[PDB]
């Protein structure tokens, strides 16, 4: 809209290009108004899109990214976020970094406190994956992105990187469910935990059928008893029956406390899948070792 987006915002001054995403070009800028540093996502081109932008501005939580401003004229709109040093994806992929139990517990704690707030305010992230868990210089993790750019943007023609979103995608979504809830985010959270523990993607499927295959050969083929009404899913498909791999054989260093969390995040029935509040009350987070304070979490140099 002309009257709901500012056309100009002269207060931002570009510094350096950061990188190409699927739906945006991101770059580094200084707000001349506060001397602060920001990242601006530039999106090429709608009542709903503006409502989504406004809502995420109105959110306030330590582990949710700040969307600080929005501006743009005709074929473009630009979103101004808190500048974040790194993310869980570069942390995971960095061979120089050692991931202790305390490191992993901290990343999870912060993620789940973010989700809890979102889900408390009746909002689904819908796009959780490592590169959307951002990390500031002081070790604060923030949920970011929210697929805002996807929601209304033309695709980025210069995006050369691998599209990975299906790896974090819950089975009710792969089987075409039209109604869904917090289980969507909880499942991704489990896949992210798995990727912190294994340092590689847990279920890297290369198509939607191969993703379901991978899910079932790893976690087992579910029955309508574990998952009532599964076979009424729109795109439901019958697979080779698989027994699954015991979680303790996958996660060979995990204690019963962490395996309990992982099982809860990966329950097939999306009604039974553990919620963010329940996850945070699990013995895993009251148990030693306790989580690493932000200032001691490993930084990629
Ligand atoms: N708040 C931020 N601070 C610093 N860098 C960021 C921030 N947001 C995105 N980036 C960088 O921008 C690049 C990718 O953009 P990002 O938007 O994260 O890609 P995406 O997950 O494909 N989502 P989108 O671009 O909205 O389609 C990466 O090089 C990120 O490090
Ligand atoms: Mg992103």
């Amino acid at each position: 809209m002309a009257l709901d987006v500012k056309s100009r915002a002269k207060r931002y001054e570009k510094l350096d290009f950061l990188g190409e995403g699927q739906f945006a070009t991101v770059y580094k800028a200084r707000d001349k108004n506060t001397n602060q540093i920001v990242a601006i996502k530039k999106i090429k081109l709608n009542r709903t899109a503006l409502r989504e932008i406004k809502l995420l501005q109105e959110l306030s939580h330590p582990n949710i990214i700040g969307l600080l401003d929005a501006f743009g004229h005709k074929s473009n709109i630009s979103l101004v976020f808190d500048f974040m040093e790194t993310d869980l994806e570069v942390i995971i992929k960095d061979n120089s970094l050692v991931l202790t139990p305390s490191h992993i517990k901290a990343y999870m704690l912060m993620t789940l406190q973010g989700l809890e707030y979102l889900h408390q305010h009746w909002i689904l992230h819908r796009d959780l994956k490592p590169n959307n868990l951002l990390l500031d210089e002081n070790g604060v993790l923030k949920l970011a992105d929210f697929g805002l750019a996807k929601s209304f943007g033309d695709p980025n023609r210069a995006y050369e990187h691998q599209v990975v979103t299906r790896w974090y995608r819950a089975p009710e979504l792969l089987f075409g469910a039209r109604m869904y809830g917090v289980g969507v985010d909880m499942w991704a959270v489990g896949c992210i935990l798995a990727e912190l523990l294994l340092r590689v993607p847990f279920l890297p499927g290369d198509s939607d059928l191969d993703q379901l295959t991978r899910i079932f050969e790893t976690l087992g083929t579910p029955t309508e008893e574990q998952w009532p009404d599964m076979c009424s899913l729109p795109d439901y498909v019958t697979f080779k029956s698989f027994p699954g791999i015991p979680l303790h054989h996958i996660f060979s260093a995990a204690g019963d406390d962490l395996l309990d969390l992982i099982q809860g995040l990966f329950l097939f029935n999306p009604c039974a899948r553990i919620t963010a509040t329940q996850a945070l009350k699990m013995k895993y987070f009251s148990n030693r070792p306790g989580p690493t304070p932000g200032c001691q979490l490993p930084r990629p140099n």
